[PDB]
């Protein structure tokens, strides 16, 4: 019915099904944007609709490092810890390179190519400890081997489904992938996460190696705080090539070395977060955070929302139709077209069994 | 120029120290001081020292990743000093100073004056910065180094306000933001906030008897403290977190009890230690309060000379047309500091016991 998918792991789907039962049975109290958006149907009891539900309580733009309380006010811990584990992809028109600032450069013609946006791990909140923060953090200390499997959870699915989409078109996959959850989602552990990150890509593409053989290119760029590097992990190029240390290195909305329009499919990575639509801080009309600028270089609103914008190659961003900013002052962002338009983020949700993408349980 | 640099008596201590060692002893500059002092035919002046110091800020710099703490950028003297360094400009205040779409533009653009103060820095993507240094005792924040160091950088600007809203026969109304606090403080952002909010009542208090024409301080951390109303002496302490109490006036608005017939309005903008005042808006991001309160100004004009236009659809101060014509994509200030080779220098004053000028020692 849209033009995004949404994608989510086995154990996610475990809770899933275990928060779905003790919802039904009664010990167990949802959040008040969850209840907010189920009291808008008329049902209960269907999975699927569950989970779209849920994801439909994210808001266009929310500050998950220091705007959400973790409890009955806007989000339980068990409905972030789902939501966390929700990827979104969507084929796109990327504008420009994706710099950031004025640093972006506009493609002569838009490249076709495709977003996931992947929540990273959320290890800094303004209340209380989030559920991530209790996955993989040991007594202060953050785990290699839980945030590894963290992000294999995370990122599993949309890899085998690029995987087979890249088999689909005759052709191989390029990934480029940003230092996810390195920004301002880590707060304490800024200066310690980069090479974890890094650990944990290595690992995740060295442990199926063997399950992703149409993925050939992979791009890391953390922009600094590692070191420009270039593996070879079985059949695929793992370059870590930063962006603040490797002058002249392909953006992440572009083809990165070794890979062209005619032999590869051009897939980036977007960090998302637990509860809000991609794009984020774009939605409120800012172009920030990997995801914003992102969405913002694209045509990732048009996407979710249906309506067709524009580019503008002075600012770099995705503007909103001329039909709403009309009569408007000051800046309109497309939260306002969202708000004006009664817009809801739902559409198709897949997820990964112990092979290829499904729904049911069994 | 339009602008005005002010530090603190301890500043000038550790300046000429520095300057001590630098003029015969074991104490290298730093790649971007003796950058800009081998531009110069001098050697050993004290204001024009201090002025270089100053001047080997970049236009934009990510003071909380950017920075190694050595030779390849700034020392960690440098860094203390610079560190201290703020800056008052007059301004022609257009719009509230929201973030993103969120600011309206005032109907008539507001005449008022900016303080650009850089916060404590407690996060580097290398090893511990000087402020870690001063304020950090075995991981622990200390709150009364904390007070300390924000008074020696906030309380010059104090009275420079304090004697400038006597000379016009008014008072000062200061909106001050959550300075240090957003992502400057790396693995204190849960406890920053009211550490700052007790240094800022600390200093208000301690020197209450010094600030007789200030009236009214609008502090706004956006969210994570209580709204509350405080009088501290003679003066109206209001902490109102605008994303908690909507409504809110905002940093670029007069406060409430507040007009320009009876109040000049100042705001504190939350600047760092290695750049220029407006730091991302140099880069053409209207982004953090450094960006977004001099995109919302005249900064730009002020500090290069030119004449800019402001832009009510997007709410920044854009550059010149004649400049900004036949350009490809999006074009910052900082490529018309680049291409017209402006530089950051004005006027440096420092505080003794009393006032505010040039003396030393
Ligand atoms: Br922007």
């Amino acid at each position: 019915n849209a033009a995004y998918q949404l994608l989510l792991s086995k154990e996610t789907l475990n809770k899933i099904l275990q928060y779905k039962q003790n919802l039904e049975k009664g010990l167990a109290t949802p959040g008040k944007f969850f209840l907010e958006e189920l009291s808008k149907q008329e049902k209960s009891i269907d999975i699927t609709t569950f989970t779209q539900l849920l994801i439909q309580s994210k808001k266009p733009q929310v500050f998950a490092e220091s705007q959400v309380y973790h409890d009955g006010t806007d989000w339980t811990l068990e409905e972030e810890s789902i939501l966390g584990d929700v990827s979104v992809n969507m084929p796109v028109t990327m504008y420009n390179d994706g710099g950031h600032g004025s640093s972006f450069k506009n493609h002569p013609k838009p490249i076709s190519g495709y977003l996931a946006y992947v929540p990273g791990a959320l290890l800094a909140s303004g209340s209380g400890p989030t559920s991530d923060m209790k996955e993989v953090l040991d007594n202060g200390k953050l785990n290699q081997d839980k945030l590894n499997a963290l992000y294999e959870r995370r990122l599993l699915p949309q890899l085998i489904h690029f995987n087979e989409l890249a088999r689909q078109n005759e052709k191989q996959a390029a990934i480029t992938i940003p230092g996810i959850g390195t920004g301002c989602f880590s707060g304490a552990y800024y200066d310690v996460i980069k090479p974890y990150v890094r650990n944990a890509l290595i690992h995740i593409l060295e442990k199926h190696k063997d399950s992703l053989p149409y993925i050939d290119i992979i791009h890391y760029d953390p922009y600094m705080g590692d070191e420009p590097a270039e593996k070879k992990i079985g059949h695929m190029s793992f370059r870590v090539s930063p962006s603040g240390v490797v002058r002249g290195t392909t953006g992440q909305l572009d083809y990165p070395l070794g890979s062209n329009p005619d032999t590869h499919i051009l897939v980036s990575i977007v960090a998302w977060d637990h509860f809000s639509w991609p794009g984020n801080d774009y939605w409120g009309g800012a172009r920030q955070t990997d995801d914003g600028v992102k969405a913002a270089s694209t045509d990732t609103m048009g996407q979710v929302t249906g309506a067709t914008g524009v580019y503008d190659k002075k600012w770099g961003r995705y503007m909103p139709p001329e039909s709403f900013t009309k009569d408007r002052k000051g800046m309109s962002d497309w939260g306002d077209y969202v708000r004006e338009n009664g817009i809801v983020f739902n559409g198709p949700v897949l997820a990964l069994d112990k092979s290829g993408k499904l729904d049911t349980l069994e």
